[PDB]
């Protein structure tokens, strides 16, 4: 028979100051959580709370694991309990594929479990271990103490605050969807000849290729290749699109609303992605369509509380903007500074024609490459995008690189450099490791190299965007003003009618001069009583 293991030692509650906490919730989402236990950990000892919510109040901050998510159901409870460190934080730092409690236990030592005490001792221990990995690692280090420590209370704060929505106002989306559902559907069943379970993949099977005799596997892959085959796959999948559009993005949003608060509480994440931009969850606002007029319909449902204007922030351009910083591109730096209309002046640049002549058509390849050039836009896809031929997409880039050859100096260096070295950094010094640069399987390699030197940009975006927002913070609380979203390039706050203003301006101040680039940054505000006439303002 083996040794027992060593066993936690226990003490009475209140822990001392400076324990690190572990919880259990009755389930993940904060907001709709019950506190089912709260221990606390210190020098491998472990206090446990008698009752869990009376408990909150005796701790001077949420320490450990999850820590944000605790601070979220503290502010439910009308009590304000700011996160402090969290291990999750530092793991994500050290490398940004640490993105779970359980993956990070795994890695870095113990394991994650579903009992309050050893989730404290774990984040204990998670701390100490992780510190000492990022010894001597300064930039992280500031990056820790400066945006992402601080940020975890920001978030907190969107999480807990919410936004309200217009029911009545989704209720009649809803319908609209569903009418245009149901055309779809009716057309789809007279080019079939029958009505049939358009949901059924069995029944949909027999329809395309026993009875349609279309090429033979009833997949979204699968239909893609059909989509021109034959009128009814093209149906099929605009019928797919929509029913997914009303079952995730409006449907589901008033059974959202928290019976206590009347608010849609958005949950974020920031230890979640690839490159380190925030996510959401329920909704996941990155998932709202941009451009299409059912995309833009669905903002128009999220709302201001009565007495207060919704102020809708976004970076101009950011990628663009960074990638002229991060290259140094003379050419490009130089439309950023005059200030003038940056597709316009890139397609003066790439045609060799005065901006005066700068025709439509010219502008809008400008801007497809100028948005395509951040991502590794190939040929093929500008050629279809633009809808020319192969050659002259070719051209075009040519065009491009020749008025702006310090960009592609960029590129190739940061993909020489990640191979040697194994990652790619953000401008703040956050590192993302790489491997697949040196993959075998040439279609693997290539998609490795678009992610790569997509990073530096997009994860540079977002350190500048999340600096911004622990700047901004503060004060918004001193003028009674909420932080509310963060999506793309763009924030959402609620102000008091008559601090609006004020606030739009302050907040586009606090965005604009986060930091010193080589180019200014640019940020366009609107305000409106929903985030969409907020938004269209902002395009004004």
């Amino acid at each position: 028979q083996p040794a027992s293991p060593k066993a936690l030692e226990e003490a009475p509650w209140p822990p001392p100051e400076g324990a690190f906490v572990g919880f259990v919730l009755s389930r993940k989402e904060p907001m709709w959580a019950d506190l089912l236990a709260l221990a606390a950990a210190r020098g491998g000892r472990v206090h446990r709370a008698p009752e869990p919510y009376k408990a909150l109040r005796d701790l001077k901050e949420a320490r450990g694991l999850l820590a944000k998510d605790l601070s979220v159901l503290a502010l439910r409870e009308g009590l304000g309990l700011p996160p402090g460190d969290d291990p999750m934080l530092l793991a994500y730092l050290l490398d940004p594929s640490n993105t779970t409690p359980e993956g990070v236990a795994r890695r870095y030592g113990g394991e994650w479990t579903e009992e309050a005490g050893e989730r404290a001792a774990l984040s204990e221990r998670l701390f100490a271990n992780l510190w000492g990995r990022l010894e001597g690692e300064e930039r992280l280090l500031w990056l820790y103490r400066e945006v992402e420590r601080p940020l975890s209370a920001v978030l907190a704060h969107m999480e807990a605050t919410g936004v309200r929505l217009d029911v009545a106002y989704l209720r009649a989306l809803s319908l609209e969807v569903a009418e245009e559902i149901a055309r779809l559907e009716a057309e789809v069943f007279r080019l079939a000849g029958h009505p049939f379970n358009l949901n059924s993949r069995d029944q949909l099977e027999r329809v395309l290729f026993d009875e349609l005799g279309l090429p033979a596997s009833t997949s979204a892959a699968a239909l893609e290749a059909l989509r021109e085959a034959h009128p009814i796959v093209e149906k099929i999948l605009q019928y797919r699109e929509l029913t997914k559009l009303k079952s995730t993005y409006i449907d589901p949003l008033p059974d959202l609303i928290h019976p206590r608060t009347g608010r849609l509480h958005t949950r974020f994440n920031q230890t979640a992605t690839a490159t380190g931009r925030l996510s959401s969850s329920d909704p996941n606002l990155q998932s709202i369509p941009v451009r299409t007029p059912l995309g833009q319909r669905i903002r128009r449902a999220f709302i201001a509380e009565e007495g207060w204007l919704l102020v809708a922030l976004d970076y101009s351009q950011e990628g663009l903007r960074v990638l002229a910083h991060l290259s140094g591109d003379e050419n490009l730096i130089r439309v950023f500074q005059e200030g003038r209309d940056i597709h316009t002046e890139t397609a003066s640049w790439m045609f060799g024609v005065p901006r005066e002549a700068v025709n439509p058509l010219m502008r809008r390849a400008a801007k497809t490459i100028n948005f395509g050039v951040l991502y590794g836009m190939s040929a093929h896809r500008l050629s279809q995008k633009l809808a020319i031929p192969y050659e002259e997409a070719q051209a075009f880039i040519e065009r491009y690189f020749q008025s702006f050859p310090k960009v592609r100096a960029w590129i190739e260096k940061t993909l020489e450099e990640g191979r040697r070295r194994g990652y790619v950094e953000t401008l703040f010094g956050r590192r993302r490791y790489v491997p697949d640069l040196e993959a075998r399987v040439k279609s693997v390699r290539q998609a490795a190299e678009r992610r790569a030197f997509n990073m530096p940009v997009q994860g540079t975006a977002a350190d500048l965007m999340k600096l911004a927002m622990v700047k901004l913070f503060p004060r918004l609380e001193e003028m009674g003003a909420r932080m509310l979203l963060q999506v793309h390039d763009e924030l959402v706050l609620e102000a008091p009618k008559e601090r609006a203003e004020a606030v739009a301006r302050l907040a586009k101040e606090v965005m604009e001069g986060v930091y010193p680039l080589a180019v200014p940054l640019e940020v366009e505000v609107g305000i409106g009583e929903d985030w969409l006439s907020a938004k269209e303002a902002a395009a004004l």
